[PDB]
């Protein structure tokens, strides 16, 4: 019953789209900093509806809507990390042990998604946010579905996605398994994080860079400059047949997955 306290300010534009814009707002009596994305209407529903169902410590929390005519806003959780996009230096990469604590966080949130039936479709750099401790948080599910119901799983035949990031199969099959193409677009983001680049515009045998992969020529630029002990890993993900492809649960148990490399995040430190 404070005065006031439902005011929020919107400070600055996080970033823009087609599908609108997200701004920083701050509450006008306690200062807390949300997310707030701006839809002009003129998808949201389901965006909305998947948003309510999720609540996970690496997945942007959904605090809640306000219709108000023709102009959604989507109260979000506000990452001040930004993008893991930005944290990716360009023909380099990132330490492989930042590169592997990142990807522990992002299995867990893909492992909670799929959990209760939800594929995000269109994993990548710019949709993983990183918050005030650099915790990954998955974003943006304007192109998330349900894959499962009732315990049923339903195959899915919808292009979407990113195509540096998509699947094989999505571009050769009619319909494909939600699953598989998640960990695929994890593995080429694993790719990006390692060597600062993508490996090829897309999974096509028209594509040559692809056609190498697929030859093993990893002593070309992209996978020349990962550690074998990540390419291991990779050439598990990376896998055309998605049947054959490697599941999250054995992901867990690869080798490079749980090689200590990573120390904590320090904070004490005083002598005598
Ligand atoms: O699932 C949530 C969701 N669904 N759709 N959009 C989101 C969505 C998109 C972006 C964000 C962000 C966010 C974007 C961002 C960007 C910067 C970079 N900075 C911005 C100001 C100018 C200078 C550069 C820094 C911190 C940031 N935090 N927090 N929460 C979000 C939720």
């Amino acid at each position: 019953a404070v005065p006031f306290v439902e005011d929020w300010d919107l400070v600055q534009t996080l970033g823009e789209g087609a599908y609108g814009e997200v701004q920083l707002a701050v509450n006008r009596v306690t200062e807390e900093a949300v997310a707030v994305k701006i839809v002009d209407m003129k998808n949201i529903k389901k965006e909305i509806c998947i948003n309510k169902m999720l609540n996970h410590e690496n997945v942007v929390k959904f605090y809640g809507h306000r219709r108000e005519g023709n102009i959604q806003y989507l109260f979000l959780e506000y990452c001040s990390g930004g993008e893991l996009f930005d944290r990716i230096e360009p023909d380099i990469g990132m330490p492989e042990p930042d590169a592997q604590r990142f990807f522990h966080q992002l299995m867990a949130g893909v492992v909670y998604l799929h959990g209760i039936g939800i594929t995000h479709r269109d994993i990548k750099p710019e949709n993983l946010l990183l918050d005030e401790r650099d915790n990954l948080k998955i974003s943006d599910f304007g192109l998330a579905t349900v894959f499962r119901y009732n315990n049923r799983e339903r195959l899915l035949n919808k292009m979407c996605g990113t195509l540096p990031y998509v699947a094989p199969e999505l571009l050769k099959r009619r319909e494909f398994h939600a699953e598989p193409v998640d960990v695929w677009s994890c593995g080429i983001v694993l790719t990006a994080m390692l060597a600062g680049e993508l490996p090829w515009d897309q999974p096509s045998d028209s594509c040559q860079e692809y056609s190498d992969w697929k030859e093993k020529k990893t002593y070309l630029n992209p996978w020349k400059k990962i550690d074998s002990a990540p390419l291991a890993l990779l050439h598990k993900i990376l896998v055309e047949n998605p049947s054959a492809r490697i599941t999250i649960p054995d992901i867990k148990k690869d080798r490079w997955y749980n090689k200590p490399l990573k120390k904590g995040a320090k904070r004490p430190r005083v002598t005598s």
